[PDB]
């Protein structure tokens, strides 16, 4: 079965375009019913059509849960970035897909995102804005959690060559300290940060990564008793995730977005001043002819 | 990861309207939750909207920390300047985005600022005071730490002339002596200067800045022991930094605030008489018709 | 940056009431510490309140160097004059600020001084003192080096005449015969005068004043070879700096202190008998119903 | 700038008590030195403390010239007035302090003198010696050159009436003739005394005061071409000067030593006997009881 | 200023031991140059050194005009009287200091001479001439110039017993006949001597002595038209002037010595036989043990 490292390992959700629509082009009838695309399911049983997507239908297609945020970007408060969503889908949170276990062999994975395109427009361009051009590139690789790495892929030559030099690809987040206790109550702590630097294949074995509280009578944000919140992750050490967070390509660096947006104030990260999640927009806003874009 | 080179590059906490409040414009329910603006942190799990802010609305968007400097200014003993900073935020310190490192090709870094307009005003205008209106104007560059640069930006065009003239824009700081031991103790000297002055992407090499004291039992200012200050700031020598201080127009050069207040007096600065900080404001106070405004 | 011409031209500590002391009234927690005015810097980190100040409080609160001088007048052997300084600070040396260069466009400048009042007192006083308001009136100008002046401000309507009939203020100044040698060494002459005369503006640009001796073995009155003493002054041609001196306003000729007390004896200034610096209190001291007070 | 009329018009060295000395009660370290009074010039940089005098002993501090004159009176040459000298300084030498001009308005002037009392000692005292008691008082008045005069002061009421009577103050000197050539020679004549009657604003105007050589082959005392010696006067018309003679209290007359020993001789001054510059004795050696003492 | 009535009141001439010799023992440095009695007044500028003569010197040191008739006795045509004049200087004429006026109140005068000594040179002496010691005595006095007298000094007994019998002191002098024209020519007449009597005090009031010619074409004596002789003296009724003449001890009468030499011929006092000009040798050439000497 699939390990759930910090998404829903759910691939269908993620590449079929939603399932309870009335149309609904991902359903088709089970054994002589109506051609795929065609069932109403409210209406009349009908089964996943085993569509899959490729491409850039896919950001756009993840539309199934995060419908705050889609519309909090798309024509409301995060209207800045509204063109960019809309015509790419999230074009800026990378999608790290793994496969099996048993650190003895070496596992592997493959990551996906998206790179500025700036070959174009009159070359000498160093604006603080980039081209809406981004050819959603991505880097795939082999390797044991300890030492050498082999790399392939499409990815623009400057960032391979990085990669090959570098020998490995690294992790890195900010762990808010917590206390845990025997009823499941987390509670974070006031100074604790124990910063993460580890090789990625070596992130799996870990899990002590914050990610807000699910305890009651909390002095920091949380005070209700009774929520479904999403506590500490999980470890999944030799399975199959679905790592999701940012990838710096300067560094090529795999940035876990490990606290929440309440956990990200100066008593509560204060040992380490700086936060490792908002550094993807760095490779965006402030390019130039070369760089590694 | 994002490197600190004088401020806290938190790009979420400077351009988001805070994070803890109430109705949190910036708050977002993580899956099917409530919109944007409408969850209560303390109440219920949400994340980050993904909101960013641009214009006027980022300068005064930034009271998240430096409460007491906010309440000294606006009704406080700093109430002279109170009409310009509750209209404009805080108007006259520069902040000087930067992007990338690998000094081989050349950085990115762009710096805004404000600039006094003086176009209206009965012309022949020669008053002591500006006129309330200053355009939040930017100049943004690239170029190598050694010799040319390249500007754009919608910036007065005298001011534009001679940065072109000129072919780089300059750093200088006050270099408060200080001696650095093993367990972290600085303490200041009694007469050292070191007066800086260096190219803007040159002077992301070198962290010589005094910047207050960590120390116990010394004989300057400090005296306890165990106190969180911030002693000699960081290289962050080919990195995503936010450099902040003030940008005197007049000759095109962005000034660090490299002493605190304690430690701007005779008998710690004594070789240099002037101290570099304070120099944005004849920008402000003795302006005329022309000149670089 | 700020440069130097007759004073350190440190725009906090003469504007600001200290730094150094418990209280602390321009110090201000940094983050979000102790309000202003409440800091304990010896024991706690703590920031510049931005705390700026205007009117008599101004000319008082110079009293951060200069203990001796003011210790001598209040209470000491310059006892006469206690009444004065004691409720109104320095009320007869006159502050001007200069701001900005490039001597094609013309500079801006304000001076700052006191003015006798005598519309009260039984009209037809004509004693050998002032009573005792002086209304702290300031000047301020523009104008280029050569020629023409505009001018502007609050100061009695009788001096306003005088300097727009005269059309530009003067500068003079007693500059002692000095011989400048490679290590820095100054030494006095003994007879040589070389009066000043020259426009204001154009004053910024020659740095001929003797202003102390520096050397060693010098026959005039220094012989110690290591002290830290202020030689001849600098040039500072397109700056902002701050010229001190005294204003006399009954022929609206702002005078510098050119010469120290150790040389204001008559083998040392013989070619020209007087010395300018002392024409202050002439506006003060014989004094009656109309004037130019 | 002050303007020289008879005497050097150095406000400080007449009033402060010498600069030069080793304790140098005038002198004062000028930022956080030793207190006023305690600095060594000859060792360290100290500046004016801002002395002033009042009453007998700025009379006795004008001994920072005339070494001579003070050595010659004090157990020299001229041991009989010693007594006088060594307890009430230079007792009979009338000290006029003017100021400002535009004798459209009128400017203000005071006196300083000295004048015997005699209501002690046995009335009827009729002795050709005054008692050793002067109370060293003075008279100030306000006038335009021509006209009338107002006055004030604590002077004894017999001089009062009289000065009121009159309505002026004249000023009387001997001018002994004198030529001028282009390169500054000047000689005196034989036989030219032109003597002077005019109200004291209106001597202001007019320098024809011989007061000694300075030429080269003359025929009446100076023979040496290169000396520095002090030729006729200076008119100062609208300054603040420091007029300095006798005062005759006897008739009001402010007498000005217009000539010096060398030239008081017959073939100098023939026209005119009499020398008004020697008159202040007969206040002293021939008083009674009453008269104007 | 001094008032001449038979003599010049220049105080220092007669008291000062002359200016213009080399030594000049009355003559010192301005500021600081040689002490007094050193400096060269035909080689450097040097003032009066404020030299005052009292005693038997004053006779002698009065060799500054007058070298004519001094040579004259001195080993000249009067080589009789050359050894009390080398000893005694002018021993036989009375000076007569007066000070002030305003007849209302009363003057002040003293009156100096010499009184032959007899008390030794063995008892009963009556010869023709006195004994070489003549104590250079001093009579001064008060009083309005109608009425009484009050007297004191230290003359000998009999003459103040006389003077305070009399109650008053008179002045006797012969007047010469003479007629004044409008341009000044003064000629004498024939037949007219209108002999003076009068109180010492009131003789201040009228000017009518002859004392010589200075027209031309004059029948008596004089015949040059371009002349400076002294014709009839001043009034100066209410000043400090200088009365010179003789002293007659016997009487107490202050006689002037109204005519000069060439008119004391018979054509020219008729009408009076005798001169009362040569009355002072009685107390001299005719004395005896008693009397009033
Ligand atoms: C349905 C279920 C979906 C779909 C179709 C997508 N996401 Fe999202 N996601 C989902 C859940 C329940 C959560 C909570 C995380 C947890 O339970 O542990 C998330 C979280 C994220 C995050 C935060 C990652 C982290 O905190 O470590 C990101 C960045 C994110 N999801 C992105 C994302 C994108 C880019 C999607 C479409 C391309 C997408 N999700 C779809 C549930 C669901
Ligand atoms: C939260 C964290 C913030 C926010 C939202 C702002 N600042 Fe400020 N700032 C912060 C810290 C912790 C510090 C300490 C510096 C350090 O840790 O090294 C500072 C410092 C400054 C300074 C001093 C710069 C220097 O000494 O070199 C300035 C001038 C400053 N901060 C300005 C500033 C402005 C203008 C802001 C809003 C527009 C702002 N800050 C926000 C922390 C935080
Ligand atoms: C701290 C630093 C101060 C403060 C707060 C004031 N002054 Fe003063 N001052 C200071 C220095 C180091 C010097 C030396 C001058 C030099 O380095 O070149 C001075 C000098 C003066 C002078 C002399 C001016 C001259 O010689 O040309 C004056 C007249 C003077 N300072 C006045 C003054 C007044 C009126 C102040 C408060 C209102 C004042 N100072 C404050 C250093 C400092
Ligand atoms: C220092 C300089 C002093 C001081 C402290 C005093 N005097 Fe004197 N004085 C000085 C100079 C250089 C001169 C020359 C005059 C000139 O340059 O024109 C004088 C002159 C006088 C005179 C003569 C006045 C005349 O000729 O018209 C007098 C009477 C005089 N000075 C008096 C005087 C007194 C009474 C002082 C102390 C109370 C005194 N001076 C101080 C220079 C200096
Ligand atoms: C310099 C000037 C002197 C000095 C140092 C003395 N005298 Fe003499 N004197 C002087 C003048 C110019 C005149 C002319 C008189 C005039 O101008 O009206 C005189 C006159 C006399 C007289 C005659 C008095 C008379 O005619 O009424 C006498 C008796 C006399 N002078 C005496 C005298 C004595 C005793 C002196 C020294 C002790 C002396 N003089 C000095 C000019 C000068
Ligand atoms: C929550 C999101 C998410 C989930 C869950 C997910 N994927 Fe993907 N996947 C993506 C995105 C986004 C891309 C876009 C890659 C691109 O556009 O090039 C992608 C692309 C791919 C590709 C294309 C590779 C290529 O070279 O074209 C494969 C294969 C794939 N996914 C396999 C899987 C499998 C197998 C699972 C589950 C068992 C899975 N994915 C689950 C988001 C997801
Ligand atoms: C993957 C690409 C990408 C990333 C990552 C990204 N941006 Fe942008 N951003 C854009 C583009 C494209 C635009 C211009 C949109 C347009 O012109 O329509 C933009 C525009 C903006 C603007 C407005 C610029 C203007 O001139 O008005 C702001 C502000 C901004 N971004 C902030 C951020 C911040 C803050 C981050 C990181 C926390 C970030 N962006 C991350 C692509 C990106
Ligand atoms: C502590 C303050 C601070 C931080 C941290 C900060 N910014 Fe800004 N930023 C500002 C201010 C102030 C402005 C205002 C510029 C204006 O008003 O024109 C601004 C403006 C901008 C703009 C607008 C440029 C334009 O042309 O309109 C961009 C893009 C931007 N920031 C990007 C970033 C990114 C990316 C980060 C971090 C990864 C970041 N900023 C972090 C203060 C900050
Ligand atoms: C970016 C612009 C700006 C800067 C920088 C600035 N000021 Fe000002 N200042 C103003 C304005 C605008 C006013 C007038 C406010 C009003 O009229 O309401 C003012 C007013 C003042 C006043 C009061 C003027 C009066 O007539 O009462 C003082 C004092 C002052 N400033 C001091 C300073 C000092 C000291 C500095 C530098 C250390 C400084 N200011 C920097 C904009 C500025
Ligand atoms: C050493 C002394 C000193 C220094 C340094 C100094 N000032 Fe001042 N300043 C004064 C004094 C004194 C006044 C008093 C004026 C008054 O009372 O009217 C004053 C007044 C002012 C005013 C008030 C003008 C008005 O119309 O009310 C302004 C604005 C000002 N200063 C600006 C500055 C600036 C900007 C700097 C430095 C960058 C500076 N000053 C540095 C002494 C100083
Ligand atoms: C700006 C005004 C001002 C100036 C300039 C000034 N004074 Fe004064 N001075 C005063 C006042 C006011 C008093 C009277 C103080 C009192 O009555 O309490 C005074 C009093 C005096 C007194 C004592 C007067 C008395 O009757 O006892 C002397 C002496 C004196 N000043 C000397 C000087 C000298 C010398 C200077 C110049 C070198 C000078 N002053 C400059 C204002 C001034
Ligand atoms: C060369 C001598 C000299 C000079 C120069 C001089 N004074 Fe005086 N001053 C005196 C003397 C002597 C007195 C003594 C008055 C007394 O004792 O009553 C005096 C007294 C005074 C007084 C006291 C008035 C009173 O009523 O008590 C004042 C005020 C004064 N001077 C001002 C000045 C000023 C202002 C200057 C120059 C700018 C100056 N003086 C220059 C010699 C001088
Ligand atoms: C032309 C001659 C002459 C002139 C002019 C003159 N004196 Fe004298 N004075 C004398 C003589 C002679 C004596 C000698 C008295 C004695 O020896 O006792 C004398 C003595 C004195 C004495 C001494 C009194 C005593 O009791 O010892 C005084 C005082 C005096 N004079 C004052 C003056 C004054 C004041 C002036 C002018 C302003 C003046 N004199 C001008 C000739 C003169």
């Amino acid at each position: 079965p699939p390990y759930s490292y910090n998404h829903p390992t759910n691939c269908i959700s993620c590449h079929s375009n939603s399932t309870g629509t009335a149309n609904s082009q991902a359903l088709s009838g089970l054994t002589s019913g109506p051609a795929a695309g065609a069932c109403d399911p409210s209406q009349q049983e009908c089964v996943w059509s085993h569509q899959v997507l490729k491409g850039t239908d896919v950001w756009k297609k993840c539309i199934n849960c995060h419908v705050a945020i889609w519309n909090s970007i798309n024509s409301g408060p995060g209207n800045v970035h509204s063109g960019l969503l809309n015509s790419y889908g999230c074009a800026c949170h990378a999608v790290a897909h793994v496969g099996y276990g048993n650190p003895t062999d070496g596992y592997t994975a493959c990551i996906y995102f998206y790179v500025p395109r700036l070959s174009t427009a009159t070359p000498g361009y160093f604006g603080a804005k980039p081209t809406l051009d981004f050819r959603n590139v991505y880097i795939c690789f082999k390797g044991t959690p300890e030492g050498t790495y082999t790399f392939s892929g499409n990815a623009p030559t400057s960032l391979m060559q990085l990669l090959e030099s570098k020998g490995e690809v690294t992790v890195k987040a900010l762990l808010v300290g917590y206390d845990k206790y025997a009823n499941g109550t987390v509670k974070a702590k006031s100074s604790a940060a124990d910063f993460l630097e580890t090789d990625f294949f070596s992130a799996l074995e870990q899990a002590g990564i914050f990610r807000y509280e699910w305890g009651t009578a909390s002095g920091a944000v949380l005070k209700n008793p009774s929520v479904r919140t999403h506590p500490l992750t999980e470890e999944a050490p030799n399975g199959e995730t679905i790592v999701m967070g940012v990838f710096d390509i300067h560094t090529g660096d795999f940035i876990l977005v490990a606290p929440y947006a309440p956990y990200s104030r100066a008593p509560y990260y204060l040992p380490v001043a700086v936060n490792p999640g908002v550094a993807a927009c760095f490779n965006c806003h402030f390019v130039y002819q070369g760089q590694l874009g």
